DNA sequence: TACGCAAACGTTTGCGT
DNA sequence: TACGCAAACGTTTGCGT
C-alpha cells in the first residue's frame, strides 16, 4: 500500500517514506504530493511492517494479577497514561495468580515483542520467579516487591512496612492498646509487610496483639466483612483495627454497622491504600495512603530507561506511604495518660 | 532466528515452520529434532514477522473512556477475560473523552493493525461519529449506544431506559411521591436514558418532579456528594432519591450521614448499576443492576463472527438491567393507600 | 513418503548519482 | 539538489519431487 501511495504520486516508495517519517529534505511540492495521495488514498502506515524492519513495537505489556480491583485499576490507569504521552501502546494482561496463565501471557508477550514489561503478579513464588528470569532479555520491572527479590529486573519498592509501622503508631498514639487487624495474604507484599510494620510498632509499645484478634483477608470487600464480623463477634473485643487494604476496610464497616456498632464511636478502624473514593465511605476512611500515580509512572520510566539508553544494570526506587486523617478513628481509652 | 532454529536441525525452515504450526504432517524424529533445537536455541516465534504473512495480529483495541471508574473497570476485565481465552490480545486505550486523544488512539490502533475494535466512548457527538465512521474498513462494536445511531458497526444496547423505568417504578410502589434525582451527564446514554425511563414513571404516577430536585452528577462521587447536599439542603425535601450511577450514590450516602440524615430512615436512595461492591456500601444498596459480565463477552462475541465469519452487516444485541433489592431504600408515606 | 526452494507480506535505509 | 534501486527484516505457503 506503501507503494500504492509511490504511485499515485510518482516518487519512489523511498521517498513517500521519508516524508511520512521526515527523515530526510523532500521538496514541498513532492512533501505535498505524496501527502495528497496519502490522502485520498486513504493510508494507513503499517506498524507490524515497520516493527519488523526497526526492531521495536513502541508496545509495553502490563502483565497484573486483576485490573477490577480499585487498588489496581488506579495505578494500570496511570500506566497507560504514561504510555500514550511516550507514544507507547498498552497491552494488558490479569493472570490471576494462575501460573499456567502467567506462562501463557508471559509467551503472547514475548512473541507480540513487546519492548519491555510491567509486571505486577501480587504473589511470587520461586516457579513464578524462575519463568519471569526465562525473559531477562525483554526489560521488564516488578511494581510490587518488598526488597529486590532478583537480579535481573528492576524494581519499584513501597515501603508497604513503614506503612504498616505508621498505622500502628496512630492507632497507639489516640489511646488504642486493645488493637485488632486484617491482613490481606501472606503471601504477597502489601500484605505480609503491612502486617509486619504493624506488628513491630506494638511489640515496640508492649501491645500483644491476641491471636483470635488477627483474621487474613484477601484484599476483597467480603474479606473483610467476615473479619470484623469474626472479631467483634466474641466476648472480649478490641476497640480499634486496622485493616489491611481499603476495599476490606470498606467491608469491615458494612459488618459493624450491620451489628449496629458505630465507627469510630463503637470501633476504630484504619486501613490502607486511599483508594480513591476512600474519602467517601461512610465515615471517611483514615487511612495510609499509597502513592500509586508516582508508583506507575516511576515503574514506566525505569523502563524507558532499559529500552532507551539501553540500560543493563538492575535499578530500584523507593517510594513511600503517608497517614491520612480523615473520620473514622477515635481517642482510646489511653489518651490522656501519655 | 527461525533460520537458526532450522539448521541446529539441519531441517528447512519451511519443516520448522510445520511442526511449530502442526499445518503438515512431519515425522516423530523430525519433530522431536526441531523442539529440540527450538528449545537450546530459546526460540520465540515472532508474532510480528506472522502477522506480516498472514494477515491479522490476533489483537483488539479498546478504546475506552476511563479505566478507573467501578463501572468501566468491571466491564473491562471482562472482555479481557474473553480475549484471553480465544487466544486474543487486549490494547487498553482511555481517551477521556477527548476527540484529540480520541483521534490518536484510534489511529496508533490502524496502524497496530488490530482485528478488531471496541468501543466505549460515553459520549458520542457527529464529529466523534464522524472519525469512527473513517475506520468502518477495521470491524468494530460500540458498546454503549442507546439505539443504534449508525450503520457502520454493531450495537450492544443496555435497555437504560427500562432500568430508568423500573427505578422509579419502586420508588412509586414503596409509598414514594416526593423524589429526586441526581442524573448522569445528559450527553450520554446511561445518563440521558437511565432519566427519561425515570421521568416516565413519574408522568405516569402524575408526579411532578420539581427541578429544585434534580441534579446532574458526573457519575463520580463527588459529583453524587455536592448534589445529595444540595437537595437535602433545601426547605422542602424529597423522602426518595434515584441516583444515576453506584458510585455517585456513595456519594450521596456520605453527605447523608455528614448533614446527620439517616438512610434509609431519613431519605431513601436507590442507584443504578450494581457495581462488585455496592452491597458492601453502608447501607447495603438497592439497585438496578447492569449485566456487565454478558455486555462484554457479547460484544467480543459480535466483533469475533464479523472477524471471523467475515461479516457486513451490522447487528445489535439488547441486553436488560434488572432491580437488585438491598436496603437502603424503606416504605414511603403512601405505602400503605394503593 | 516426507520434506525443500523461493517468493511474498510492507516497510526502512544504504548507497548511489 | 533532491531523490531511486534493491536488499533486508522473519515469517508462511505454493508447488515441486
Ligand atoms: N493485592 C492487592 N489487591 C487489591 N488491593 C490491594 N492493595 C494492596 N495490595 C492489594
Ligand atoms: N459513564 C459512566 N461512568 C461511570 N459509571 C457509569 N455507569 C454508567 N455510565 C457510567
Amino acid at each position: 500500500t506503501i507503494k500504492d501511495v509511490a504511485k499515485r504520486a510518482n516518487v519512489s516508495t523511498t521517498t513517500v517514506s521519508h516524508v511520512i517519517n521526515k527523515t530526510r529534505f523532500v521538496a514541498e511540492e513532492t512533501r505535498n504530493a505524496v501527502w495528497a495521495a496519502i490522502k485520498e488514498l486513504h493510508y494507513s502506515p503499517s506498524a507490524v511492517a515497520r516493527s519488523l524492519k526497526v526492531n521495536h513495537t513502541k508496545s509495553i505489556g502490563l502483565l497484573a494479577t486483576s485490573s477490577e480491583a480499585a487498588y489496581f485499576a488506579e495505578i494500570i490507569e496511570a500506566v497507560e497514561k504514561n504510555c500514550f504521552q511516550k507514544g507507547y501502546t498498552l497491552i494488558l494482561g490479569n493472570a490471576w495468580n494462575n501460573l499456567e496463565k502467567q506462562r501463557a501471557y508471559l509467551s503472547m508477550m514475548a512473541q507480540k515483542r513487546v519492548d519491555g514489561l510491567l509486571v505486577m503478579c501480587s504473589e511470587y513464588p520461586e516457579p513464578l520467579l524462575a519463568m519471569l528470569e526465562e525473559y531477562r532479555h525483554i526489560p521488564m520491572v516488578v511494581m510490587d516487591w518488598g526488597e529486590a527479590k532478583a537480579d535481573f529486573t528492576d524494581a519499584v519498592i513501597d515501603n508497604a512496612f513503614e506503612g504498616g509501622y505508621m498505622a500502628g503508631r496512630y492507632l497507639i498514639e489516640r489511646g488504642h492498646r486493645e488493637i485488632g487487624v486484617i491482613p490481606g495474604p501472606l503471601e504477597a507484599n502489601t500484605g505480609a509487610g503491612r502486617l509486619a510494620g504493624f506488628m513491630k510498632a506494638m511489640e515496640e509499645a508492649m501491645i500483644k496483639v491476641p491471636e483470635s484478634w488477627i483474621v487474613q483477608g484477601d484484599f476483597e470487600p467480603e474479606s473483610g466483612y467476615r473479619a470484623m464480623q469474626q472479631i467483634l463477634s466474641q466476648p472480649h473485643r478490641p476497640t480499634a483495627v486496622f485493616c489491611g487494604g481499603d476495599i476490606m476496610a470498606m467491608g469491615a464497616l458494612c459488618a459493624a454497622d450491620e451489628m449496629g456498632l458505630r465507627v469510630p464511636q463503637d470501633v476504630s478502624l484504619i486501613g490502607y491504600d486511599n483508594v480513591r473514593n476512600a474519602r467517601y465511605f461512610t465515615p471517611a476512611l483514615t487511612t495510609i495512603h499509597q502513592p500509586k500515580d508516582s508508583l506507575g509512572e516511576t515503574a514506566f520510566n525505569m523502563l524507558l530507561d532499559r529500552i532507551v539508553n539501553k540500560r543493563e544494570e538492575p535499578q530500584s526506587i523507593e517510594v513511600h506511604p503517608r497517614l491520612i486523617e480523615r473520620r473514622s478513628v477515635a481517642d482510646g481509652p489511653f489518651r490522656d495518660y501519655r
